């Protein structure tokens, strides 16, 4: 019986459990307390078993392991992993371990490792001798990564219109730039379960910072892949923890030679949190934001690139725009032109509630030709040149009309060059 | 494409373009191009705090070493492998061998040295040190010839129109103290050759009366010099 | 110090070694000491080389002034003048002669334990040395031996020592060293010197590059 089950459980389940075999009054505290507390009451029968999580270091030596479904966060809940488990089987921060649990003896509160038994969802043994990520070399995003979903709603309607405005690459580094109250965050919806359904070997990952409950609450029962989410109640070094640790588990995973994605919104919130928690340099820019501050989100977005022997790693992030505040622009110019790929939205397409939003001209992407073939190049690049002319509303306008009446994206193609 | 035909040997030069205009496939023919012609001269390539992918890229498709620094690491890096860069060049002058640097790009080196460089007092409109202005005048300076022998020369980078307010007042100073600017977009080219701020100055006065020959000082000559693409003109700004 | 670590180091130098445990009261290390700088001194008088290493000067000072008797002059947090006059002159009779002999005494101070003492001896004693090797546990987290950072540590008249060859070098190095970061430094210098034999190569591997 793994912590993983009882963890995902409602709290029906665990008051269930609780009154069945003598908690009492097990209503009345946290959700992580509780699971703590029954668990511990049920392992003072000295049955070992499993785990799972993600471990990390601070600044002692002594490390913790957290879990998924608890939002990534530290309390009861957490896993003792004491540092001669580091020596002795070369662990490292993000790792996913699996593995026999220690119950508490007196002296601890937290749970201790019996044994590993499963690291990075394979033997530990084997695992020994790896790769580090530093040396990796990157490599541009040959792969497409086909997001037409094809299930027939104006959903997918969004889908093939960005099908058709962007070239998403395995392995790429994208920004969206986005108005408030745009489609940004069903954008990325579309992202995720597009992913899902046409791609299900990679791995789907959705980062989100600083949001409202309701959205994260939302974002986690309609993404098939697990989802990580810290709202705005939090402070900001909740968020910067949940960051580090996120990218540098999908760093650990796509060692492995896996192909991982991560959907941020936003990156500009990243950036605000990591200059509030970020000692002052003394050098301040305009906006009251200091140089080093930025350097940490930025090189967080640079971790994205293609390994060439093996796995790639997608981080698709969204940056806000004219929002009044001009931090926001400092951190839009500060990573302009990073990015592999950019995607951007007006409000005014919105305002007339043509969706979606996405600036066609403005949209582009960097090396097309490695990405996809000649043949499928200069087919894009004929509806680039009729799509060019006509204003960008009125460009959208035209291209939903007559993409509704056709299937795909293909037959779209070949029902245009007649024309 | 021949360095010697653009850059010659032995005196700076600039090229300038905004964004989205063709750079590091222009930087890659250049540097073939120098491979090929003049296989004698060290090949350098260097990138500052740019896509990883084409720092992999630039340093697979050509033969010389590339120093580069990606974008991930913060402006530290970038400052101190400009030191270490122009500190080997300059040891390569006294091996006596001649190099050639496709650096990219100074803009970036320039704002990051103001990003970096320490609070002086000395900041002007935009908060730009004057010590992260001839800190770059200095290592700018620092391509001259070499009048002994062999000869060091530099192919300079810049971005222009980003977007910011940063990057036109080093352009514009980088104009002051430019030997040779190659540009791509089209407003600059007027900018330059016709400067609006000297054609503002004299209409101030409108058609001033210069006596004499200061009147037909001004000239400007257009030669349709042949060239091997085939009658390429050359237009030329005589002065007295 | 305790037993053990002495005990190893006895028999990993050659050199004669007198040491003193913690649990026995500070008059006989105060004895101990006056014996030995006073046979190290007549050694010197004897035109004889001495070099003297000491752990720790601060301590044994704090020491000295827990068992010397109070003159009534108490300084702030019960420090006494008197209490330093004697570590003082045990510290400052490091004494080069140009007739003949040589005194050298490489001593260590500790910091950051809790208690002002040792920094109120440490503002007391620093800038009364003709050298200084600042050490930082800042380098330990990240576990890299020896500590030294190199761009605050400096030396006294080093233009009498050796050729300014040597010197003109280590200004180089100091230059490409300084501004660049602290930890930054510490990687490059181990590195640059690892796959070097000697520092004759070193300095050459520098100067090449
Ligand atoms: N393809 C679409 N299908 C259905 N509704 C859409 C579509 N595109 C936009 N909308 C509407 O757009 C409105 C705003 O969408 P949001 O995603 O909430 O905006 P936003 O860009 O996420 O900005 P936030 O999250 O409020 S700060 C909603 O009321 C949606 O109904
Ligand atoms: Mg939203």
């Amino acid at each position: 019986m793994n912590l993983t089950e009882l963890k995902n459980t409602p709290v029906s389940e665990l008051i269930t459990l609780g009154e069945n075999m003598g908690l009492e009054n097990l209503a009345r505290m946290r959700k992580q307390d509780i699971i703590f507390a029954i668990l511990k009451q049920h392992a003072k029968s000295g049955e070992d078993i499993f785990g799972d999580g993600v471990l990390e270091i601070l600044q002692d030596g002594f490390g913790f392991l957290r879990s998924a479904d608890s939002s990534y966060l530290a309390g009861p809940d957490d896993i003792y992993v004491s540092p001669s488990q580091i020596r002795r089987f070369n662990l490292r921060t993000g790792d996913t371990i699996s593995g026999k649990i220690r119950p508490p003896k007196e002296g601890e509160r937290y749970f201790a490792l019996l044994k590993v038994n499963e690291v990075n969802f394979d033997k530990p043994e084997n695992a020994r001798n790896k790769i580090l990520f530093e040396n990796l070399t990157p490599l541009h995003a040959n792969s497409r990564l086909r997001m037409e979903r094809g299930n027939g709603s104006t959903e997918d309607l969004t889908a093939r219109v960005l099908d058709l405005a962007s070239l998403i690459g395995r392995g790429q580094r994208g920004l969206i730039v986005a108005p408030p109250k745009a489609g940004k965050t069903m954008l990325l919806q579309n992202i995720a379960q597009s992913i899902a359904y046409n791609h299900p070997d990679c791995v789907l990952m959705v980062l989100l910072i600083d949001e409202r409950p309701e959205e994260v609450t939302e974002m986690q029962r309609l993404v098939k892949g697990e989802v990580v989410a810290s709202t705005f109640d939090e402070p900001a070094s909740r968020h910067v923890q949940v960051a580090e640790m996120v990218i540098e588990k999908a760093k650990r995973l796509v060692e492995h030679k896996k192909d991982v994605i991560i959907l941020l919104d936003s990156i500009t919130r990243l950036a605000r949190a990591y200059n509030t928690v970020v000692p002052a340099s003394g050098k301040v820019l305009t906006g009251g934001v200091d140089a080093n501050a930025l350097h940490r989100p930025k090189r967080f977005f640079g971790a994205a690139r293609n390994v060439e022997e093996g796995g790639s790693l997608t981080i698709i992030a969204t940056a806000l725009i004219d929002t009044g505040s001009k931090m926001d622009e400092v951190i839009y110019e500060e990573f302009k032109g990073t990015g592999n790929m950019e995607l951007h939205l007006s409000r005014k397409i919105a305002e007339k509630r043509v969706f979606p939003a996405i600036d066609y001209n403005r949209s582009g992407t960097r090396k097309e030709e490695l990405l996809t073939t000649q043949e499928e190049l200069q087919k894009m690049w004929i509806l680039r040149k009729i799509i060019h002319p006509m204003g960008e509303i009125d460009a959208m306008e035209f291209l939903i009309n007559k993409l509704a009446m056709t299937k795909t994206n293909d037959d779209f193609f070949e029902m245009m060059k007649r024309s």
